[PDB]
DNA sequence: TGACCAGCTGGTC
DNA sequence: TGACCAGCTGGT
């Protein structure tokens, strides 16, 4: 083993604690899909995760639902989408608003909340490629960070 | 905005300083591609990454790690895409397998190029039956791992 | 950037 | 068991 390791188990306590506080929130995984930044995000909006969601998609007080999206700023500078983007994965989450965090590393950095309107621009661009080419998915498509601070509502 | 944002920030440094190891030892991100159980078999095998979960020992020799919470699913994922450009680099290294139930960690197996080659080879020849279609995930049995590879944690 | 290159997974029949 | 249906991203 690597001598690191005796840091590892002396941080467990606390990183088990974290998973715990997760799931309390709806999260049964935070070292995958954003899960452990997921939670910040949540616990500053007041927005929640429910059982049996479609991926990281979340829901008001007032039960809308909203389409999440997390960014480690200090590698990227473009907010992932789909892997496979068509007409069909846009009409997911074409009617649902987007809250965008973004994170320098694993912690927390600002919110911005976009609505369809300020999203449609993408949508229609993404719409006006895949029916020139062809029909051929586009390999996630990304939304400037820049675009989301300047059309989007800062919340966080 | 809800109470337990406190309890968060409570355990925040901690958590900081875990993704502060990983870092150190070539993981950006604790909370994505299991980074953060990445990094407990880095520490435990003495494998290491360099600058995919791929990693290598102290002679050069490559490997791919996979992981998987057996309290949810039983059988280990793939490629989202499984063809034969994907099991072309899979047939070259050896395959290391993490069981995890939850967040603990239950045990470590190693698997040879040898023991998985029924499985490359039944994809191979799925992918061309099928038309050329790529196989979405196809699993490696849980069941599997433990009876063809070597227990090494 | 536009647009193409990549990976890490869970779920259910 | 195998076959299929899904998700979250970083990199240039």
């Amino acid at each position: 083993s690597h001598p690191d390791l005796n840091k590892l188990l002396e941080l467990w306590p606390h990183i088990q604690e974290y998973q715990d506080l997760a799931l309390k929130h709806g999260i049964n995984d935070i070292f995958q899909d954003n899960g452990g930044k997921l939670l910040q995000v949540l616990l500053i909006t007041g927005l929640t995760v429910l059982p049996g969601r479609e991926g990281n998609d979340a829901v008001d007080n007032a039960g809308q639902e909203y389409e999440l999206k997390s960014i480690n700023i200090d590698l990227t500078k473009g907010f992932s989408t789909h892997h496979h983007m068509n007409p069909v994965i846009i009409a997911k989450y074409r009617q649902v608003p987007w809250i965008f965090a973004i994170y320098r590393g694993i912690a927390i950095e600002a919110i911005y909340r976009l609505e369809p309107k300020d999203l449609e621009f993408y949508y229609d661009k993404w719409e006006r490629k895949w029916y020139s080419d062809g029909h051929k998915d586009i390999n996630n498509p990304k939304i400037p960070v820049k675009y989301v601070m300047e059309h989007g509502t800062k919340i966080y």
